[PDB]
């Protein structure tokens, strides 16, 4: 039922860039662009937390065609539209520092994709990914620990649980259960599909919690900047206590170093009922209810 690696890189998929609009409005740090491709002329089909492929063109410095890189698909199986016709990504423009030969360095992949124009040609390949899939269990819980651009599988849970189109298009799927996303980014304007999440909010209070963590705007209790591990020791035993249901599901996605912050947390809460975390995580990873994606 999990579609995998419909098309791999000695022949991929040649999709066509639909759209490509910016994520992070003015005052914000960085580039995140949100990337839609077109599907129709293949039978590139995936589903949710999954991810996707890309070949950047040109050479490296020693002259080999550059490697595939992945990205989170950022859409839902439908596609935004509601189509079954597109994918997307949500893609940040790398770039970093002196001491690391000449000045500034850009990401090749993900200038590329970033700086990428309507009409395009794209190397896709995929999807590949069975490590951060959604239950069909209508009544789970499922708790989201995202930073920057790892919103990108939490929005095809949170679009497939509370569209409205997707709900008409899923008859299967009407959630009911209770899901909590703590999203952490260094500002406002860099809140990755804030105006839609906030709407998801207001629209199921009770079945959808939204929490922040934005260190450029906040301080921590220690009087430093909030990051989304600050968050989650403030709830701790609130997350721990959802985390004992059977039926929660708790999802991490984003750049490496976040999980040792979050465990270090849900260490001390599990610890006051004698149960070792560690231990306990684990368990919840055997049964495939612990998903992590970090990188
Ligand atoms: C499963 C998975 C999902 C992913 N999903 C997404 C997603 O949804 N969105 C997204 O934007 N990215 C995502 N990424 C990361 C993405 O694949 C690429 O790694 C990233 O976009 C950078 O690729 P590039 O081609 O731009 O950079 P490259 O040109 O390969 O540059 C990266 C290299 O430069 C170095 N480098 C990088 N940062 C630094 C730094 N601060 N200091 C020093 N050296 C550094 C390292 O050698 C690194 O290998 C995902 C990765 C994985 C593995």
């Amino acid at each position: 039922d999990v579609p995998v690696n419909l098309y791999r890189p000695n022949a991929p998929f040649i999709g066509k860039v639909i759209s490509n609009e910016p994520l992070v409005k003015e005052g914000g740090i960085g580039i995140v662009q949100h990337i839609k491709f077109d599907l129709t002329g293949g039978n590139l089909k995936y589903i949710e937390g999954q991810s996707i492929g890309i070949i950047p063109p040109g050479v490296d410095k020693n002259g080999k065609p550059e490697s595939l890189r992945l990205y989170s698909i950022a859409s839902t199986r439908h596609g935004d539209d509601v189509d079954d016709k597109t994918i997307s990504l949500c893609v940040r423009q790398l770039e970093y520092k002196h001491p690391e030969s000449g000045e500034t360095v850009y990401g090749v992949c993900s200038t590329y994709l970033t700086h990428i124009e309507p009409g395009s040609e794209v190397k896709i390949t995929g999807p590949v990914g069975k490590e951060m899939l959604l239950p069909d269990d209508p009544e789970a819980n499922v708790i989201m620990l995202a930073t920057g651009t790892g919103i990108a599988p939490m929005r095809t849970y949170l679009w497939r649980m509370f569209k409205d189109a997707e709900r008409a298009a899923n008859p299967e799927y009407q959630f009911k259960g209770f899901s909590w996303l703590v999203f952490g980014v260094p500002t406002t304007p860099n809140i990755l599909y804030k105006e839609e999440l906030e709407e998801i909010q207001q629209k199921y209070p009770d079945n959808f919690r939204l929490t922040y963590a934005i260190s450029r705007e906040q301080k921590n209790p220690q009087g430093g900047r909030m990051y989304i591990q600050d968050r989650v020791a403030e709830h701790a035993d609130q997350l721990w206590q959802l985390i004992k249901n059977q039926k929660t599901h708790t999802y991490i996605c984003g750049l490496r170093g976040m999980e040792e912050g979050i465990d270090a947390a849900l260490s001390a809460a599990a610890a006051k009922e004698g149960v070792t975390w560690s231990d306990y995580q684990k368990d919840l990873k055997k049964a495939g209810r612990w998903h992590v994606e970090t990188y």
